[PDB]
């Protein structure tokens, strides 16, 4: 699924990631941007192996199985598959985990580049939410 900004401003609201760790739902909805052009399907292969799945981009050296990252952990207790889903459901709750890890969205690099210490606020600019 391909969400509009202010649909998944909404979803992102709807499953507790507004304030998530201090951080505001702009802040999300412009890492979805960055990392995935708001696409649930989005992959991308990385140079050691792992793969990075979902509108979050969430990598499976550590968070998700997928079978062919060697020596991987799993520590969402998910398939990466099940974050490439329309329901949004396991990228949220896998991301709470992964935000809570030490370097809050900072384990983002696109968020760190592209969305930190800019006006993340116009990223929910005329939702209704
Ligand atoms: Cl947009
Ligand atoms: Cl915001
Ligand atoms: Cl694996
Ligand atoms: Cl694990
Ligand atoms: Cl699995
Ligand atoms: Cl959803
Ligand atoms: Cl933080
Ligand atoms: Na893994």
């Amino acid at each position: 699924k391909v969400f509009g900004r202010c649909e998944l401003a909404a979803a992102m609201k709807r499953h507790g990631l507004d304030n998530y760790r201090g951080y505001s739902l702009g802040n999300w909805v412009c890492a979805a941007k960055f990392e995935s052009n708001f696409n649930t399907q989005a992959t991308n292969r990385n140079t050691d192996g792992s793969t990075d799945y979902g509108i979050l981009q969430i990598n499976s050296r550590w968070w998700c199985n997928d079978g062919r990252t060697p020596g991987s952990r799993n520590l969402c207790n998910i398939p990466c598959s099940a974050l490439l889903s329309s329901d949004i459901t396991a990228s949220v709750n896998c991301a709470k985990k992964i935000v809570s890890d030490g370097n809050g969205m900072n384990a983002w690099v696109a968020w760190r580049n592209r969305c930190k210490g800019t006006d993340v606020q116009a990223w929910i600019r005329g939702c209704r939410l």
